[PDB]
């Protein structure tokens, strides 16, 4: 990937000035990758703050920007996600405008990493209380972005993210935008299955854009996934075809310890008109109720060779 500075409108390069980070402020450790998704790889980083004191980060690469163009639109992007402030959502600590490479977004490092594998994680023992309040976190993230006008596109539980306080933050938003532009026009993905259709909203997967209401789709899924400690939604169903699925009348199962009430709240997020489904600021609301009635003590049990369901 080679991308000509040069070839920047000015007015940019001057306006997203204060979001760049220079080598001289930023090792990137190469060979300690924390791990590849669908759009990037991930990287541990060391910062230098103001001071010079030294910030342990994380540092992604954002792999499927290859061209000035996209460039162009993801520093628009960078000076609007730096200004970004709020407990639940991610901070962008800068951006790595390279030559010779895609661009790098620079994090701070999360200590206790992302939501899903901290649920699924056998040792650990969530309640119901435990993993409503995880949601709720994640609702107030979402109702931030949603505030500021800003589409997420690939939420999900991978992309909540835990800090050394444990509290979640919604990492990832936008940045999925030029892999969903490349992989929904490839020859080489016309059956979708490099997309995670999974999370995405009926009306997504047959028209290709995404909107705050496609988020809260992806954030009913979200709560599925906490309610059953990380399974994999609708397995075996990996391509564009879940529209098929869907349009025959199904949606997720209610989980066996998923209360009533956020089963019709996960079946809302997923209705079939768009502008039906409630705000991220509605959710909050509900969520905070149902939250409050629970006192810690319905531990959540699961086993890893099946997804159990409400029966009794
Ligand atoms: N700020 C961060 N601190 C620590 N680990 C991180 C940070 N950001 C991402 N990671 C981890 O790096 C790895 C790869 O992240 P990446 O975002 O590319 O994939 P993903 O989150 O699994 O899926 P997606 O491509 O949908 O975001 C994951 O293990 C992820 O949890
Ligand atoms: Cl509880
Ligand atoms: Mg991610």
């Amino acid at each position: 990937v080679h991308i000509d500075l040069s070839a920047l409108n000015p007015e940019l390069v001057q306006a997203v000035q204060h979001v760049v980070i220079g080598p001289s402020s930023l090792i990137v450790h190469f060979n300690e990758v924390i791990g590849r998704g669908h759009f990037g790889c991930v990287y541990h980083g060391t910062l230098l703050d103001n001071d010079g004191k030294k910030i342990h980060c994380a540092v992604k690469s954002l792999n499927r920007i290859t061209d000035i163009g996209e460039v162009s639109q993801f520093l628009t992007e960078g000076i609007i996600m730096k200004d970004f402030s709020h407990p639940n959502v991610l901070s962008l600590l800068g951006i790595c405008l390279r030559s010779e490479g895609s661009p790098l977004v620079v994090l701070p490092y999360m200590k206790h990493g992302d939501l899903r594998n901290f649920i699924r994680n056998e040792t650990h023992n969530p309640t119901v209380k435990d993993l409503i309040g995880f949601g709720l976190q994640v609702a107030k993230g979402m109702k931030f972005l949603a505030s500021k006008k800003f589409v997420h596109r690939d939420l999900a539980a991978r992309n909540c993210m835990l800090d050394e306080k444990f509290t979640v933050k919604v990492a990832d938003f936008g940045l999925a935008r030029d892999m969903y532009d490349k992989e929904f026009d490839s020859v080489h993905n016309k059956t979708g299955a490099k997309l995670p259709v999974k999370w995405m909203a009926l009306e997504s997967l047959q028209t290709q854009k995404f909107t705050t209401k496609s988020d809260v789709w992806s954030f009913g899924v979200l709560l599925w996934e906490l309610m059953t400690r990380g399974a994999p939604p609708y397995p075996d169903v990996n391509t564009f075809d879940i529209t098929v699925y869907l349009l025959q009348g199904r949606r997720l199962l209610q989980p066996e310890y998923c209360p009533d009430p956020l089963y019709e709240v996960m079946l809302k997020c997923w209705h079939p008109k768009a502008e039906m489904r409630p705000s991220f600021s509605e959710l909050v609301s509900r969520i905070s109720a149902i939250f409050s009635t629970f006192i810690g003590e319905h531990y959540v049990h699961v086993n890893a060779t099946y997804v159990n369901v409400k029966e009794g």
